[PDB]
């Protein structure tokens, strides 16, 4: 660790390029329109709330950055990729009132969206899809988002698809918020990785939201410590211009050491004293360090300011960063929370107006007005210049890419819709199916496979031969092989599901890994995902309760399904065939990025177990799509039922079809369903409609369209509510649920099948029990069946095992 | 970073105190029966799995730690934590078989435990309750885990709680696994707590499981750096004995040269290789070090090892570990990945019979036979006499705790219990409850109240002053602030709400954070609380949709609940008024602590909403424990209908049936769900047993025992689903069901209930929409219930906004 000095000594400092006094003008006319903005939200009295402090200690940092540094979205490239530290959206909106791009209306409708002309709390993208485009407020996610976005821009250059060579990555990160494990997990994946593309921008005003990240240490010292040691360039912004004349006269090097021996705590005491209990306390402390400011009055003392509040000292660092190749560089700015507020952190309003020069008047002060620079104005004259030579205004987004793509046709996709000669995986089928799509010309180069280390369970290699693995195995490989890190391996996913938005290069990326490890791990960027607009597939392969069956516990993937399903633009799906994932491959290709251009991801589990493929059911495409298709109706004269199954347990579910119309001449119609929770989103935009519209003749769920009356037995390798989802629209009284509730533990998948009681001996009882309660058979028989299938129904319910 | 070569040189080298010959003998066997082991589940052909390479390559660390330094629990304390890595439990189940722990045929019953007699595939303690303690099978888990468990026992002996100062946590990872981001996003934390009573011990073969973790790099040096940079005791632990003579007579320091240099990549092909080409390869570089092995054979440059292969420099890292106070440590130990196994890593296998001088006739090799010593002999006196210096055997778990608690009782909340003078939320009643049980003498000091920074917006100031903030607001402090951590926190409450166990110390964590930054945020935390049998209150704060009404999408929760729902463990409820919360905590700590000691933990979901908390219904108690108990019943002549209501939402629906009654004639029966979750799971355990047993009296689920068939409404500030899951069970023909479905945005909270549709007017108009299809009343009064009350029945379903 280095001395507690500005890492840039004065003397290698660059010029500042701007003019001082306008940009503070303008620097305040944000900071007051950021006040005002949540001070009149306040007013409402709606408890809307809205931040202003943190704002304040960095606006400086941020005006810096406006004004010499952010690339706006241009006909090159989509510009600095800037992830704002969300909190300070209200003087994001502020200054973007004043460039004209919101209206005062939008502004007095903050945190107010519900009818139109609102703004959102934070950076929301799904909310404003045309001004936001990272969502950050979730600590943490916003700097390993950025670590992978910068590696990914890397990524399309050195695969020829764009230049990206002047994007540069801005996190902009609180000192509290580096407490997070991924703010520090993910960093020496910068330095190995050689992002210098990547700035994490560090506001070390000391203050959490609670109090400090540290009292009694130096949470600068701890920062530089460890991301010196992950060989990150290090630019500590320590203090302001004032204070450079005492460092060149401490010929003793007392001053600097003061500095060092002086924790935290001192100073964050010194900011609420006075001038004099500062050159007590502190320079008051040895004889050489005292004479420094002898000549100074208690007024001049106490004019000494942190670096993160003097734009001389933040360009110097930005500058250097931008400069900086081979390595990432964080900037730790040293700030006051609360600054300029005083009282905080009308009088308090009067406060601030005289503390930032503000022009409004006190006639008008009362009404809490925002201030605006007419057109002709040198305020205004600046502010666009500055802009107009960044090549725009940020934060700004487009929703859709401009090129038409030739997406290929089901056709395309012929060999899976045949039944297979060699019994193969769903898992199998997807990477045939990635092939297909790895053979046409138009989206070839777009696909992006991504992987975490382990690509042999998942068949994967075949295509490391065919397009390589990305190692800057060389800069032109297609897949991206991120390790043990799912999250990252998820952050590279976003950053390629939106580079349609971000860079208007639609990008089509292919996750694939243990779905355990999917939703459950990551779920937070699951959900900035679909904040975000991501565009893409996530393959949760192994999945299933039973089917990887010898990892146990923490492996045993019953449930991504239920966590999929609370994702409203996550498109879900457990098809049991290679030909139902040929058909939702395509439909999502078609739906994401053809001419529909639909905002939704998809999420398709796959299995790692082999079986007999069979041929597709001509016309079962649309049912496939939406969710379910008769497979087939065996005929029985003795009672009808209907079966329901999906992903690995269809096959079961068809084995006990067979059981009940041999053994006991029960027929049934067989469904398919590739997915419970898309008939279940459809049965309730369904029964909304109908309850909204009461003159008008009912809507019926397309599964209620698909099934018909008879008892009816559904069983998946995931918990019974995936299944039972669907109840309210299943037309049948009778709908028993079979599924994978409880821990999952080794064993060979025929004893987990039993355990769970999710195998065809289970769906015979199930079906055998409802036809029973009907009347149409004996009780007894239900019971025999039982012992016959050697079925312990005293066993300890699985959930409870 | 310092010099590719021992931290320790052989003149600080301690000498080795046990029998290396002895030791030498005892491994050979270990490393013989983890492997017989993983073959012998291979050939049953089931996909069982399991690995070798990675035990094969950390054999000899793990001896020495279990020869002189693992101590196991003992009468002062649990003895030391292992961390020990989940792949390589083959070779613990080995240890544990020869020290006579483990008989034969649960060894050939690894990965089969469905029937009772087998070995989890990793450490689970659900699963194996006496053995396992801590789930690392999930990478990096294990290490944030480890940090924590370390914090927590030095907070134990600071507190007063227990003396832990003879304890040690050891974790134990592979290099691999560091890239995960929570293995070194929180290393910090062990040097601000200057946590000397941690080591990590990091197994760097160099490789993950699809191929080298950096090759072109050091991962090594990368870990030094970042361990070191944060403060960290780094001991490498390079070459072998051998190495030594060479580095000794090097006085040219090239061969140290020639290490730094060589990277990861280079290293490992040099393994796959022979002496030839490691004497023309490596020392061939340079002339230097070329003369250093002239006069060697080729055999003997061969011989030449890596560090973690050799006792003696094993030995001296961990005794240096010991003697190092004020921070952690941690250990960089060089192995070979697949080491002794030939080749890459029935008969072939006869090359490890070879290789570790396994006592096996050539002959028999083909039965896969085990090895054992016989008492008497040298080395099973040798292997218990090293264990008993280090009281017992490990690892080893004690599923109760021994001590009894004298809870506090019902009525000891009876405050809570009454009206509530002024309108608060469910939060502040949270607090209050905390209170409560800070006054019980006997569990006051085993509370360990936990935030995650914001606790101030959780109303937990008053706590602050009354048993302070732990800070070693001092190191008597109780509450435990980890900032903006929620996994850090997690992992706390993870350690808290484990010492009943580890150290047979109950504590009882109670853990409030913003609710979607819970299970979305830390979800794999909480699957492996389960695992881990964790014992506390995870308390949701902030909860609902349309109450966080401000924060908009990334806070607005309105699933978490859904995903508390996957675990088998959690009881998950979401209280409306102060006296459910008392009743719940109270039932919770029952349950938990009391004498039934179950093994589950509490999810609570709280509000941030104030309004009238009326007085708890005589008699409700234990509806509110089971998930849902009647409020009142409204008159009405024209029609009847059930509402249904949980959290915020509740009062919304009692507006409703008002309107309903005065309005429209309609009278209702109002219902607060305390537990949809519990609800739906006592419903499918229901339909389980009574599919099950099909002659027997059908249980009847406990929502049908409380509602009547009358059409019903639910309505609450979660998705559908939340409501929907008890669909099956309610016996109604018509039962509608209002949530928040859709991404959150900030507005009031009036505007978010209108827009998700849950509020008052929809819940009337839902219900009169029912009546109106059974021809209750017509069409048209409905139609203009739509138009009065201001509702859009043609604005885009929530979920697609
Ligand atoms: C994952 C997550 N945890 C907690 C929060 C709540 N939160 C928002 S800001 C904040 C503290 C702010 O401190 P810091 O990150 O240092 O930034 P500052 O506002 O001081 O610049 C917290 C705990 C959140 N939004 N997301
Ligand atoms: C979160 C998570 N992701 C992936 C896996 C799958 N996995 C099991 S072992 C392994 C590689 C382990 O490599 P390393 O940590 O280097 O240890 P080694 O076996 O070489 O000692 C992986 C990725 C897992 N268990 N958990
Ligand atoms: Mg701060
Ligand atoms: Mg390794």
């Amino acid at each position: 660790i280095s001395n507690y000095i500005n890492t840039i000594p004065v003397e290698e400092q660059p010029e500042y390029p701007g003019n001082l006094e306008l940009e503070r003008r303008i620097r305040s006319a944000i900071r007051w329109n950021a006040i005002m903005t949540v001070l009149r939200a306040s007013k409402k009295d709606l408890e809307l709330g809205g931040h202003m402090a943190s704002f304040q200690s960095s606006a400086t940092i941020y005006d810096v950055c406006f004004n010499h540094f952010f690339r706006a979205r241009n006909e090159q490239d989509g510009g600095d990729l800037v992830y704002f530290q969300g909190h300070i959206s209200p003087g994001v909106y502020a200054r973007a009132f004043l460039e004209g791009r919101l209206t005062q209306e939008q502004l007095d409708n903050f945190r107010q969206e519900v009818h139109g002309n609102g703004l959102s709390s934070y950076p929301h993208p799904k909310l404003m899809p045309e001004f936001w485009q990272f969502p950050t407020v979730s600590m943490g996610l916003g700097p390993i988002g950025a670590i992978y976005q910068a590696k990914f821009l890397k990524y399309l250059e050195h695969r020829g698809l764009k230049d990206t060579s002047k994007q540069t990555v801005y996190a902009f990160l609180g000192d509290g918020e580096m407490d997070a494990p991924e703010s520090k997990g993910a960093i020496t994946i910068a330095t190995r990785e050689k992002l210098d593309n990547l700035v994490f921008v560090i506001n070390c005003n000391l203050q959490r939201l609670d109090g400090p990240v540290t009292g009694n240490g130096k949470i600068i010292n701890e920062l530089e410590g460890i991301f010196e040691g992950a060989g990150w360039n290090v630019i500590k912004v320590m203090w302001g211009s004032r204070w450079d004349e005492l460092l060149r006269k401490d010929t003793s090097g007392k001053l600097i050491q003061l500095m060092n021996e002086t924790v935290d705590g001192d100073y964050q005491t010194f900011k609420s004293k006075d001038g004099a209990y500062v050159r007590e306390h502190f320079f008051g402390k040895y004889p050489e360090t005292a004479a420094l400011v002898a000549d100074w009055t208690d007024e001049q003392i106490w004019a000494l300011n942190r670096g993160g509040h003097d734009p001389k000292k933040i360009y110097a660092a930005f500058k250097k960063a931008q400069e900086t190749k081979g390595k990432a560089t964080v900037i730790l700015a040293h700030t006051i929370k609360g600054y300029g507020m005083g009282d905080a952190a009308m009088d308090g309003v009067r406060h601030i107006r005289d503390r930032f020069n503000v022009p409004v008047s006190d006639a008008d002060i009362e009404k809490l007005p925002y201030i605006t620079f007419p057109e002709g104005s040198e305020e205004h004259t600046y502010l666009h210049a500055q802009r107009q030579k960044l090549h725009g205004y940020l934060p700004s987004r487009q929703p859709n890419f401009t090129e038409k793509l030739e997406l290929p046709s089901l056709q395309d996709f012929g060999a899976l819709l045949e039944e297979q000669s060699k019994e193969i995986s769903t898992t199998i089928a997807f990477v045939r199916a990635l092939n297909v799509m790895l053979k046409n010309k138009s989206i070839k180069d777009r696909l992006v496979p991504i992987i975490a280390d382990e690509a042999r369970t998942f068949g994967m290699e075949g295509l490391f031969r065919q397009i390589g693995i990305y190692s800057p195995e060389d800069e032109k490989g297609q897949i991206l092989q991120e390790g043990i890190n799912e999250l990252g391996a998820g952050c590279s996913w976003l950053a390629a599901a939106t580079s349609y938005s971000t860079n208007n290069l639609p990008m089509i990326p292919f996750y694939i890994y243990y779905s355990m490890f999917g939703f459950q791990r990551i779920g937070d960027l699951c959900w900035a995902a679909g904040d975000q607009q991501a565009r893409g597939f996530l393959i949760g392969g192994t999945s299933g309760r039973t089917t990887l069956n010898g990892e146990g516990l923490q492996h045993e993937d019953g449930h991504s399904h239920i966590q999929s399903l609370t994702i409203p633009n996550c498109i879900s799906y457990d098809p049991a065939y290679a030909y139902e994932v040929a058909v939702i491959m395509h439909d999502g290709l078609e739906r994401m990025y053809g001419e529909k251009q639909e905002n939704v991801y998809y999420y398709i589990t796959t299995l790692n177990e082999n079986y007999h493929m069979p041929a597709m059911p001509e016309g079962a495409e649309e049912g496939i799509r939406k969710g379910i298709y008769k497979l087939e109706t065996i005929e029985g004269s003795k009672g009808k039922v209907q079966l329901l199954g999906s992903g690995s347990i269809l096959r079961h579910v068809r084995e006990a079809a067979e059981i009940l119309a041999k053994d006991y001449g029960v027929g049934s119609d067989v469904y398919s369903v590739t997915s419970f929770t898309e008939l279940a989103r459809d049965g309730q935009d369904c029964e909304r409609w109908n309850m909204l519209h009461p003159l008008e003749t009912p809507r019926v769920p397309y599964i209620a369209q698909v099934m018909n009356d008879a008892p009816a037995v559904a069983s998946t390798d995931y918990m019974k509510l995936f299944a039972e989802q669907v109840r309210t629209y299943v037309p049948a009284d009778d709908y028993r649920v079979l599924g994978t509730d409880g821990f999952g533990r080794s064993d060979s998948r025929e004893n987990l099948r039993h355990h769970f009681e999710v195998d065809a001996s289970y769906v015979v009882v199930a079906a055998l029990g409802e036809l029973a309660k009907r009347g149409e058979i004996d009780k007894k028989v239900v019971a025999d069946a039982i012992a016959k299938f050697n079925i312990d129904a005293d066993k300890v319910n699985p959930r409870l095992a």
